[PDB]
């Protein structure tokens, strides 16, 4: 499907009507539902013409103007191709991007009295390796270890590659490793590890590493190979066969063990950051959660690896972000924090200043940050290099402002840097690009754009959760992918702004937490005491905290949910579609929690509508005695224990929001046990596998949805094995993909892999830097000191 | 030698003492001149240090603040170590470039607010081809042709060459030549080419091309092959060789024949241009004098070619510059102007405009008109397409203005494009980079040095007049070689500016006209009817014209000097050196042309005052009857006949200039059989041949200077006889080098050439043309709209 299929042509009047039908000026720019929506009538007159149909559903933009058509088509996922057609003689005409964004750009701010600045990074990209297939896309350590081994190979020369040097440039504290000197060779590093494995054949597997030290000093060797003596055997012989036939697999194994990861720098520089004290606060969402469950996790891995090769050193994490002296309540005035279940991870606040500074008391919005972060960046470096002993090893940038300050002092320090965005608005705020000046005042766009640009081209690896949050999916455009071009009128145009099929974005999803959520079937960690409480709450009465409904009847089973109460949930759809089709209202009862219940003055906040719809629709139908509606925020280890109690007896969880980023609340509950019923829409389509990990729900087909769920109920005398099919299903899925333990294991593997990539094409990238660095100082610069006026 | 030859501390008192010396402050900025005279007192204290001397003779310049000195050393021509000196306890450091440009920008400007935008050009040249030993710099095309061939070679063993495509891509004026398929197979060509000699093989040699036209049509042969059978022969067997065993003169050969060139566009947008009436004016010059004399020979070699090769087409020449409304007296209003003397030569005015514009009517200054140039290269762009009939095959700018404007051009349209800079001021005006702020308002330098180093880095050849222009002495940086690294503070910082060794630079050396500078001795062409006129002139005396001479010495030799009165040109230091010396006085005859004088101002103030010590030396010395004086400016067609009438009855030239870049006039006297005794500073040490095709003297030594002369004059007979083997030497010495037919050859040949170098090497410097499109949208854009305020 192409410029090529508009040879639908074989029914002329057809296309010619359609265009008609654009072109009647309403908006000269269209987008997808105004796009299709034309496709029905002329869908009467004159013809049906599926291929028509298919060509249309892959447009995701048009541009209508004068007799000619501008049109964006996107007919599988990260391939566009441009055209252009005349409404009267009506010949498709193959389209350059930057023809097309000419065009968008003369349409939209009006024709120009100076050329626009192409940035270009094409020239930059060509001959670096790029997946080929888009299935792939989201694992590029991968392709990137099939690339790695498969170069490698040539070693039939002075290798192998520099695998033997670089070897050599890491050292922890002072303490050399791997290696006495380096040598290089490879006849003599080969030679080297056979007298040291002879060696070893001769002593017991258990002899520690301070036994075998000096003698492996004899043979060139510096520590870090292993604790005891099977572990250096293992890791030698990893050597030993990589330089003999390399192969991916165990080139993997051998570079995800070298004990190059010690100090790690986390920056998020936006918000309150702080501990506990979160959940609402000024731009503080579950950012907050994200970095906090994670560095638990990643902080055991570091110690885990470093330990088994044998190195005693403790790792540090800091997470870096902005000392406000304006909290005056919360820990945002405190300088070093110290983590909670963590031993030596760290908060490192940092004040904001002047060019005087110039402390800089209040709070500033992340739309404001922008004239702050070359100041916090060189405050930041100069802190943080001392907090930790030197040098971080590796670097992790999150949201804009943490990928930006992530780049400028990876650049500065020269470490291995990741970008995390978690989310990237330019998708979805439609248009506001070409629209930018009209957002300039509130959101400050055109300083987040380029701060975007700049970053995901200067990462070394790029992390996300999801694989649609890269290259969306057959239907919308990913976030990454709106970067590739883009137009900034007055600003500059992007064309290969990214490559979504570079090696450098890999998906690491999030996972648990698993001290909270976990298994019914837990054994030992069950919180028992707190059942007597669940009970209450669920099976009996009235309003102390929010409440009502008393079911009674509860010998049937349960359907159970829970959220913020607002409208992107779609609490209040879930209701509904229960209310309707008394069959699943007769196969179960429904429980509700998260909500208010009597909103008062005085205070809450937005909706407030979604409680009056709520009790609104429980007037309606009848619905007490069947639905208990609890309006707490609950805990979390009591959320918990109530998910685990959920299942058993054989309940459900089922959340229809509209759309979800990616999903943690349907992971917890997978993680519980309990059958899950998710949006179609957003991370849930890639977390919950259809009929063996959990289902998949229409929010809007909630009616046909209903008898869904009625269906799962009944399944061989009231779902007895299936609903077990389905729980044993998620729990795997869980543990199998959505864990913080495997992302932590992924990204101490990513971090060295990457560190290794970056050593070998590094040079090969200097035109880059240089490009990425110009672009910073006479672009960005600028921008940002715009703000500030 | 270099930086270690500062292990001096054999001996470290003396080196304290010239630390000390040069740390006492009367500049922080020390240059040669004040850092040799550091070196003589102190000198009689203490010792000598011959090592020493190398040392500071070898110091480009040196940073001076604090206890530390900085210091920039060039030991050999295009060749630099920088390092720092402490100086209480001194031992020496290596520094890059880039440090010492960091120190030398925090010491004059004081310390950096935020960090310095580095432009570094060397990521991108990494990897082009490049000379080696600075002897050879300026002869680029050869090391070209070797690249070119060395290269074909190996492509042509595997499958392919570009040479085949590129022959197929000029098709003068619409009929396609070299070939009529587009066939890319070599093969075939091969098996083509075999079939066409041997078919020219049973025709005979001046069979015309109008008659094998069809035959070689059917064989897939398009016109340009030759204009009879004889050159079809030769050049279908010049590519035969090249596509068996390519080779760099072969190659050379048949690069050097392709009808491409058939229009060019040569940009001067500065001054007054016109024919004639110019000399005087603002902004203009003999500047106007290379280019009008260049284009005669130009369009007759241009001619020469296509017709050699049986391409019948008209060929033209725009000279492209500004329309200036105001008269001003001058034609300069006039939009297409012939140049006479040629057949197919124009001048093409275009109007500035403003940008709704509104033709701006008048004179704008050099410095001053920066922000009109790029709507005045979008207007050039359009008028000049349409005067040619389409694309020029070659773009030639001149001065920084036209540089800029060829780069511009030359990407919109991709022609090759040649820069012709005359001079590069950022050596004439000492520091004006680093203290470019103070002059922005004369002479707005932060736009001409970005123009600069855009335009160099741009063009696909450099042609210079001299050796120095580029790489300067062992003593002189050169004009290009300043640009190699510098820093423009509050701007931006530059490193590897342009790359010396660069196969772009060319030495193409101009001369003559030629129909008026023509040796004393012709068959013919002499014009005798000024013979009357000349005598009189240096002959008679007093008050009948101007005065003051009075010779009456009849068979004596004579002493010419012909120039401007100004300090520099220094015709007051031969008349000194020449009062000084008896036996030069007893030898010969001193007679000089310039200056107005005649009575001091009226007319021509205030600079004349060289009238002073005119007279002053005139009177005292008892001058007149040994010295004539003509006040006269010497109408050119006259001039000529004076130089051949100096030359039997036998005299010479002297140019005694304190500093001369090329020395047209001196070409003018050797062309004219004259024996000359030129500057030994500046471009005469290259284009005089010493006691070969003149005499260096140093204008410095009186003393030596004349007694060179007279020793001159004393050979023999009185130099019947080495006053002619000179003369002979000149004459040759200027057929062999500086010619404008030589110029044209030279100009004709890289034009093909680079051609074929941008065709073949063009896409790998994508990246390099990105770099330059941003610098110049986010740097030069900005500069040039500050003016223009």
């Amino acid at each position: 499907i192409d410029t090529l299929a508009t040879c639908t042509q074989q029914n002329r009047d057809a296309v010619y009507t359609l265009l008609r039908r654009y072109f009647t000026a309403n908006r000269t720019l269209l987008l997808q539902s105004d796009l299709r929506e034309g496709l029905l009538q002329t869908e009467q007159d004159c013809g049906q013409s599926d291929m028509l149909r298919a060509f249309v559903f892959r447009l995701q933009e048009g541009i209508f103007s004068s007799p000619w058509a501008y049109l964006a088509l996107r007919p599988e996922i990260a391939k566009w191709e441009f055209m252009r057609i005349h409404q009267e003689h009506l010949i498709p005409e193959k389209l350059t991007i930057s023809e097309f964004l000419k065009f968008k750009e003369t349409v939209v701010k009006g024709e120009a009295t100076e050329s626009v600045l192409e940035v270009d990074f094409g020239p930059f990209n060509r001959g670096f390796p790029r997946l080929k297939e888009s299935r792939s896309i989201g694992q590029g350590v991968i392709f990137l270890n099939r690339k790695l081994s498969s170069e490698m190979f040539s070693r039939i020369e002075a290798g192998h590659t520099s695998l033997l040097h670089f070897l050599g440039v890491h050292a922890i504290e002072g303490q050399q490793l791997m290696f006495s000197n380096n040598s290089h060779d490879i006849h003599a590093v080969r030679n080297q590890l056979r007298q040291a494995l002879e060696m070893l054949e001769t002593l017991d597997g258990t002899t520690p590493w301070i036994e075998l030290a000096p003698k492996m000093n004899q043979l060139g060797f510096a520590p870090g190979w292993g604790h005891n003596a099977n572990r250096v055997a293992e890791t030698m012989n990893m050597l030993m066969d990589i330089l003999e036939a390399p192969s991916p697999s165990a080139l993997e194994e051998f570079l995800a063990c070298i004990p190059m990861i010690s100090r790690l720098l986390i920056l998020s520089p936006h918000g309150y950051f702080g501990q506990d004290n979160v959940l609402g606060l000024p731009d503080t969402g579950g950012q907050v959660v994200y970095i906090l469950d994670q560095v638990r996790a990643l902080e055991k891995e570091m110690h885990d690896r470093l330990q088994l090769q044998g190195v005693q050193v403790e790792p540090k994490i800091l997470i870096v972000t902005r000392l406000i002296p304006d909290a005056g309540d919360t820990t945002c005035n405190q300088r070093l924090e110290k983590v909670s279940g963590c031993t030596n991870t760290w908060i490192l606040r940092v004040p904001f200043r002047k060019h005087n500074g110039e402390i800089i008391p209040h709070w500033i919005s992340r739309f404001e940050i922008w004239p702050h972060l070359e100041i916090f960046a060189g405050d930041v470096e100069r802190e943080a290099l001392a907090e930790l002993g030197g040098h971080p090893d590796l670097i992790i940038g999150n949201y804009s402002d943490g990928n930006l300050v992530a780049t400028l002092l990876s650049r500065r320090l020269g470490v291995t840097q990741c970008n995390i965005a978690h989310a990237l608005e330019k998708t979805k705020y439609l248009h506001s690009d070409i629209y930018w000046q009209e957002n300039e005042d509130k959101y400050h766009f055109s300083c987040q754009y380029t701060a975007d640009l700049l970053a995901m081209n200067s990462a070394d690896f790029i992390v996300t959760s999801t694989y649609q949050e890269i290259a969306g999916t057959r239907e919308a455009e990913g976030q990454y992918e709106s970067y590739q071009a883009f137009s900034m009128p007055d600003l500059y145009r992007v064309i290969h702004g990214i490559d979504l099929f570079d090696p450098k974005f890999n998906i690491v999803s999030p996972g648990a937490n698993a001290d909270i959520y976990f298994p019914y079937s837990d054994p030992n960690r069950r919180l028992h005491s707190l059942i007597p409480e669940i009970e209450s709450l669920i099976f009996d009465d009235a309003t102390n905290l929010p409440a009502r409904g008393y079911l009674q009847d509860p010998d049937k089973p349960l359907i159970f949910t829970m959220a913020r109460l607002d409208r992107i949930k779609n609490i209040t759809g879930l209701v509904e579609l229960y209310a309707a089709s008394p069959r699943l209202r007769s196969l179960a009862n429904l429980v509700i929690v998260g909500g208010k219940i009597d909103p008062q003055h005085s205070s809450d906040h937005e909706e407030q509508e979604q409680i009056h719809r709520m009790h609104q629709l429980m007037d309606e139908h009848e619905l007490d005695q069947q639905v208990r509606w609890l309006g707490m925020r609950l805990d979390k280890n009591l959320a918990g224990e109530l998910y685990r109690y959920i299942a058993d007896k054989r309940g459900i969880f089922v959340q229809p929001a509209l759309f979800e980023a990616f999903g943690l609340t349907i992971i917890e509950a997978m993680a519980s046990g309990l059958p899950t019923f998710a949006t179609r829409y957003g991370g849930p389509l890639e977390i919950i596998q259809n009929n063996r990990s959990g289902f998949h729900i229409d929010p809007n087909q909630g009616a046909a949805t209903a008898d869904l769920i009625a269906d799962f109920f009944e399944k061989n005398l009231e779902n007895p094995q299936e609903w077990e099919r389905i729980s044993q299903g998620a729990l795997d899925r869980v543990a199998s993909r959505y864990t913080w333990k495997l992302y932590a294991e992924r990204m101490m593997t990513l971090s060295r892999i990457y560190g290794f990539w970056k050593f070998v094409s590094g040079l090969e990238r200097e035109e880059t830097d240089r490009y990425l660095n110009m672009f910073y100082h006479l672009q960005f610069r600028p921008l940002a000191n715009r703000l500030a006026h």
